[PDB]
């Protein structure tokens, strides 16, 4: 990559400064910012907080519903000590595409709404002054970016997405500006080999020069108990306190890139030594099976949308130790890189997934926009403990040699990508029969979304729904695949206070009901090796007749709170 | 028919006994009752209430979803006085279908859950005994008769209700059950038609009695004086003065059939009847010779725990919410009421668009969810027609009859298959008044061949909600007045009634800017549908669908039933009743 996905930090060699709080903002529907010189200034801005998604906090559709080209505007004053470093905008994620320009000059743009843009202002950065940052973005959906859709023409546009989840959009992550010294830590790498009570970290650095490095270990009380020289080597650790699910622990790395006698560079990060590899139809972590509990989630919040907030991650957490979860799948795109950091504290197992959702000659650029994006999240994600597996896609075609081929590239460049080369999967709708996909041999694990007893056979039918289920995975057991299957989608909208004796579909006895059904079926199977309810929470989405205030199959309410089902799944997971 | 259609009244020919309370009843899933000999008692009943649907009250899937044959039973004690006259056990309906058994014999059966049942048990009752009534009902779904389904098996042999239509499959006995004692010559029917002639109007009638004697009618005033008195099975009743039934300002005359044999009478039927008169002229639906505007809902006979089961109760809150927002209006959405709903709006003044169950007759979901089956159809379907309209004729509050709700209309076929109820209504209808049915969406002007048999036009139409909902409203609008304007150009001189129109509306949902489901929602789509029904001429009505949320089959689209109510289904008002109640006024 043309930069680094390293986390920002603040120490004698590194500067960061938030640049969160209330931005300018002016929607363009008729496409004549850059025609009219706004990269200099929007003429006519409203005040927009950053982070956070824009569409909730206005009071009239067309502004909630906006879609098309928006612009974002601030102004930040940059110590005059930041001079002759490299200096950079860092956006946690610009949603969906965009073009960054700062001081009136073009920098950089990127595709692909939920990874970080680093966009290099160094030679046009005013040190000591105020500076300007505009940034023009775009939230239309397409079939050549992620995620897929179309947008409508009524000449108001709007989204149409092939997704769910409602097309929230703008700067909806934190935004830093960060100085970096000239010679640089731009990328680094970690793997794991368990030796008895011992422990090897395996390592490679990147730099921005040819000095040497020095790469230090230390523990969670900042002891020092491995160092070596080189930008590729071993940290051998001597009774090594391994990362455990539920019980965390966390080295520190430490990366100094050195010139004789002083230091250059210094990147410091917590990680967590553990490796996870899937032996026959086993998930092992440690060297131990472990059965995944939990949810996909979402990043939703109200009136923020998809901005970020660390109270919404605290309170996430509790509820999920609450259930007894152990694990979380990012459906459907990579979340704020705080998510991940919170998930390495508190010892949850992620599964990482890149926005390959809502799945023609387009078929080629959006297998580069598919691999970009994959090749962003695994970069930025790599050396966090939490991530356990990348998930490639969410419900595609995968029934056609067509399909094979383009995941097969997919699948290609994330293992190139990853130094840990850890489990790959994706997430299969039903459409994609054991008899006719092509796909599943990719994956080092099945992830399963089913809704058997919801959009099959539901209610009066669900003893019909059970028969059905039982019936695929017989299928599948006949396969003798050898490989484990996770279930990482299946749940009934619910409607918090909708009692109903007996159960009918959306009432919280039914969806109680529909999982212990479920129960059923997964433990008549040995290889099914782990549950990821959908959803965490109840969450927005395109509004339709099938959708009553967005996703009700939420086990907690959008403000975080339990249905009935919720103790059902604590329960299970005691 | 065979039997008399006419409410039971109390008087010195006429006796009547409600069976009304617990009765014992039983399902059938084997279907072993008849050779088991349940008609002279089921073998392990439980307790049932009549009038209910039965499904609401049970706690488990099985019992409340259940389809296919099951069991009534009670015993009702005779008067002894009640010998030598004419015995008939009369149910308000059997839903789905029926046969009925009295003291172990088999007397007569039913097809059509929504119009009353006679049975003649003059052969086998027994006065000054108790005796004993079984009734074997069933409620599967077929395309053979109303309201069109399918029954889906299951594989251990269970059977599931499997609609085209969009209502939950309640069934049992929903309506009071009287036992009932005429004279053996007695008045069967009669029909009334008026007509104005300035400040006095004529009521011609025909009286159809089960013997010869001579027949005398009289119309009494609401004050139970004598107003007109002639002689003869069909004769005219001159009324000077006459005081009409109307619009939200009812008065109600009592007519009084008597049959005499010179030496006394031998039978007297009386009824409540308002004078007034229904016609379409051009555009406009007129009413004792003026213009009137629909104005109110379709409903449905639903309500908590009940089912459809009938209960006064519900008819008063009902009106009182109909009064509050200003209504004049109801269609009986998809089935004929129990006979009470038509008595309280003749007293009200309200209008009732009077509908036959001829619902789900719609090829896509039927699919979704014939060259053998339809004639036997259109037999059951002409049938249910007739009894509608024999039941019902002579309520001053029935206006109009519906034939259909969102049937295929497209084809040739379909027209000759209208044609024919729509022949059969007409010879049934002693007063002749105007025809129609509800059209779905498929049924393009360019395309429906069946809209000339009506004498006005309904249309269900959801701009707004199934299409273009939401963000795309504005699209809505452009689509509605697209076809509103290929109608306008058929400039076909008839009045257009739009029958459905709403949104799924949660009761508490609200949203700013307002999202589908929600109250605001429901608002803003009253009003964009109001601006459109505002911009053409021959638009005469709009009856909103729903009164209130009721119940459907479960499923992915149904959040608890239907919640295109504007009342709650305890009949309480959204935020959109005061829309209504403010543009009704």
């Amino acid at each position: 990559l043309e930069y680094s996905e390293l986390y920002p930090i603040q120490n004698e060699y590194r500067m960061m400064q938030s640049l969160d709080g209330m931005w300018k903002f002016q929607f363009d529907p008729e496409e004549i910012g850059k025609k009219s010189g706004w990269e200099n200034g929007l003429p006519a801005p409203v005040s927009m907080p950053v982070p956070s998604s824009f569409a909730d906090f206005f009071t009239d559709h067309k502004e909630r519903d906006y879609c098309g080209d928006f612009w974002y505007e601030t102004e930040f004053y940059l110590p005059a000590e930041w001079r002759n470093k490299k200096i950079w905008l860092r956006f946690g994620s610009i949603t969906h595409r965009g073009t960054v320009y700062c001081n009136g000059m073009e920098i950089t743009s990127h595709e692909g709404g939920f990874l970080p843009v680093l966009a290099d202002i160094s030679t046009v950065a005013k040190p000591g002054q105020v500076n300007q940052v505009v940034v023009k973005i775009n939230n239309e959906l397409n079939e050549t970016s992620l995620p897929c859709g179309a947008t409508k023409i009524l000449g108001r546009k709007l989204a149409k997405p092939y997704f769910d989840f409602f097309n929230y959009s703008g700067l909806q992550r934190s935004v830093w500006v960060i100085a970096l010294p000239e010679e640089s830590v731009k990328d680094y790498s970690v793997d794991y080999e368990l030796c008895g009570t011992d422990a090897l970290v395996k390592y490679e650095v990147v730099t921005t020069g040819e000095h040497p490095v020095i790469v230090r270990l230390l523990d969670a009380e900042g002891e020092l108990v491995a160092e070596t020289e080189g930008k590729e080597g071993i940290l051998q650790v001597a009774n090594a306190r391994l990362w455990e699910v539920r019980n965390a622990y966390l080295y520190q790395i430490v990366i100094l890139i050195t010139d004789g006698n002083g230091v250059l560079d210094e990147y410091r990060e917590k990680i967590g030594i553990r490796t996870v590899r899937i032996e026959g139809t086993k998930i092992l972590l440690n060297d131990r099976p472990v059965y995944l509990k939990g949810f996909g989630k979402h990043e939703d919040f109200p009136i923020l949308g998809r901005g970020f907030h660390w109270g919404i991650v605290k309170r996430d957490f509790e509820c999920l130790k609450w259930t007894n979860a152990n694990c979380f799948r990012t459906s459907h795109y990579p979340y704020a890189e705080e998510w991940y950091q919170f998930a390495d504290e508190e010892g949850f197992l992620i599964i990482d997934e890149v926005p390959a959702v809502g799945m023609a000659l387009t078929v080629p650029e959006l297998l580069k926009s598919h691999i970009a994006d994959t090749e962003e999240m695994i970069t930025r994600d790599k050396n966090h403990p939490s991530v356990i597996a990348w998930s490639l896609f969410n419900e595609p075609e995968t029934i056609t040699d067509y399909a094979y081929e383009y995941f097969k590239e997919v699948f290609a460049a994330a293992e190139t990508y990853d130094f840990q080369s850890r489990p790959m999967t994706g997430a299969f709708e039903k459409n994609s029969k054991p008899e006719l996909c092509k796909c599943y041999p990719l994956c080092d694990f099945i992830c399963l979304n089913r809704y058997y007893g919801w959009y099959i056979s539901g209610g009066p039918e669900i003893e019909e729904a059970e028969e059905l289920f039982r019936d695929e995975m017989d299928r599948w057991k006949a396969k003798e695949l050898n490989v484990p299957f996770v279930f990482t989608e299946f749940g009934t909208d619910t409607m918090a206070g909708l009692h109903k004796l007996p159960s009918i579909m959306w009432s919280e006895e039914y969806q109680k009901e529909y999982l212990e059904m479920n129960f059923r079926v997964f433990d008549s199977y040995e290889f099914v090796q782990g549950e990821l309810a959908w959803n965490f929470a109840d969450f927005q989405t395109t509004e339709g007749i099938m959708r009553v205030d967005g996703n009700h199959k939420g086990v907690f309410t959008r403000d975080r709170q339990p249905k009935a089902a919720a103790v059902v799944f604590k329960d299970r997971w005691e």
